[PDB]
RNA sequence: GGGAGACUUGAGUGCAGAAGAGGAGAGUGGAAUUCCAUGUGUAGCGGUGAAAUGCGUAGAUAUAUGGAGGAACACCAGUGGC
């Protein structure tokens, strides 16, 4: 339950951001996302869907115990910085950052394009 | 134009060097996706102009460690090269 510190898994999209704060090794500690707090049509690809993601999983995982973390960016999206800004307001001392967009090599075949 | 020649500039051979996603055969790779397994964790995930179909409480998404399988080769990479 009471632990020191962990991860910020942050899965932005243009749809939805999903915030995960989980240990260093793996094992989940607390997560949110814009449909969670109740959010829903476009409303969900907003920073301040994010801001209250951040804000509800901190609340979750500050209530478990912890007090910095570690910042693990994935995707598109804008709600990265209005939830990052957020972790800092709420008390999680943002230790580093670091973006794994995953980069394929040109390993798969994307879909098509929205038209034709 | 025909025939008998002669010559080396054209064409080609030889000496020595240069470059190269040039081609065929063989194997090998790291990244990413998908799936499978193990844990964490639990209500939405996904998608849209809006939604909805769908998937998800039988444990989803996500997260971390491996494994299987296929395809294509980020940077270099450029009206650059063959």
């Amino acid at each position: 339950k009471n632990i020191e510190s962990g991860v910020a898994h942050i899965h932005s999209t243009f749809n939805n951001t999903i915030v995960m704060i989980t240990d260093t090794h793996g094992n989940a500690l607390a997560w949110s996302s814009a449909g969670s707090l109740g959010f829903k049509g476009s409303k969900k690809s907003t920073p301040f869907a994010a801001q209250m993601a951040a804000e509800a999983a901190t609340k979750v995982a500050m209530e478990h115990g912890l007090k910095t973390v570690d910042v693990t960016v994935k995707g598109p999206g804008s709600g990265r910085e209005a939830a990052i800004r957020s972790l800092q307001a709420t008390g999680l001392e943002v230790t580093a950052i670091r973006d794994v967009t995953p980069v394929p090599h040109n390993g798969c075949r994307p879909p098509k394009r929205r038209r034709v």
